[PDB]
């Protein structure tokens, strides 16, 4: 086990009751009537909340809740409070041994109207190809808040080989921007039908499918 | 709700070695010998690297470790891999099902070489001008260190504005990754002869070019 599923930006105003969740695969989360939550701030000392599936570490405000259903565990920040901007990580368990965390949520308390990505997938430049190089850039810009999820996938099948995802930038109008890239050969690029870039961000999940054409 | 201490930067020399402490109270660390360490990778998920004082996860490497003193507790890092640039937390136990971690230590790996930015200028996709848009992404990857400068030219004299930039992420190496984007309108893309993406980096500059002349 490595990762557990969690949303990118999970947010609202003060009053808004946010909910966050942490799905996995059939035991480890499930059967394991357990998980554990974690409040990251800036630096300020990454603390545990939600002990076992729900009990609190005493000091923690009653209005922090956690609960389970099948393979999904969920945190509820009932009545969002300003100083709640944080990152959230869930853990589980495996033998008298080791354990797994989710791909942490980030709770934004809204300033401005939301924005979910204007993704644009590029193909390789004739240069690149004539250099006998291959690379594809998923330009994910104009969001708020700053947590998007960047999946790539060749001919339907999820892929990894040489992907990267540049974490955010507060682009001059305050909104955000990020990047991601596949690095392949024209071996690799020429032998597939379609390639895509998929960008999740507050429910809205968008996708782009680029095909191989060789110019000439 | 205070710490367990770790110093603020445990600077090593790649190749060599470096250890890192955690100091707690008679209970929290002192008594319950369950201290652990979570290799938080700079913004990411933190994966535990020493559960329960000395016992090593199956998802971690050999040159890693921990030694329980009494109140202090330490990590043993030999053979300084460049991966091991990270922020590390220690954590212990006080009683009543609490766990309590300490600050973090930013272990810095000096000695890793300088790399130069692989500038990759792209042009608008067929399926972009189709919608009457033309953003231009400069890729700037695989460099070291992360002190870069990207400025865009039209063709001749500095053509800024539209340029909304990104701030170099660590890739999956310990090398940087930057994007740039200029946002044209086609009917302002044929009223130019070429386009530039200029990357300055530790003195070595690069300037790369897209001309309108593409199959696209």
């Amino acid at each position: 086990p490595s990762a557990l599923t969690q949303p990118p930006s999970a947010s609202g105003s003060l009053g808004q009751s946010v909910t966050i969740s942490c799905t996995g695969t059939s035991s480890d989360v499930g059967g394991y009537n357990y998980v554990s939550w974690y409040q990251q701030h800036a630096g300020k000392a990454p603390k545990v909340i939600i002990y076992e599936v729900n009990k609190r570490p005493s000091g923690v405000p009653d209005r922090f809740s956690g609960s389970k259903s099948g393979n999904t565990a969920s945190l509820t920040v009932s009545g969002l409070q300003a100083e709640d901007e944080a990152d959230y990580y869930c853990s589980s368990y495996e033998g008298s041994d080791n354990f797994v965390f989710g791909t942490g949520t980030k709770v934004t308390v809204l300033g401005q109207p939301k924005a979910n990505p204007t993704v644009t997938l590029f193909p390789p430049s004739s240069e690149e190809l004539q250099a006998n190089k291959a690379t594809l850039v998923c330009l994910i810009s104009d969001f708020y808040p700053g947590a998007v999820t960047v999946a790539w996938k060749a001919d339907g099948s999820p892929v990894k080989a040489g992907v990267e995802t540049t974490k955010p930038s507060k682009q001059s109008n305050n909104k955000y921007a990020a990047s991601s890239y596949l690095s392949l050969t024209p071996e690799q690029w020429k032998s597939h039908r379609s390639y895509s870039c998929q960008v999740t961000h507050e429910g809205s999940t968008v996708e782009k499918t680029v095909a191989p054409t060789e110019c000439s």
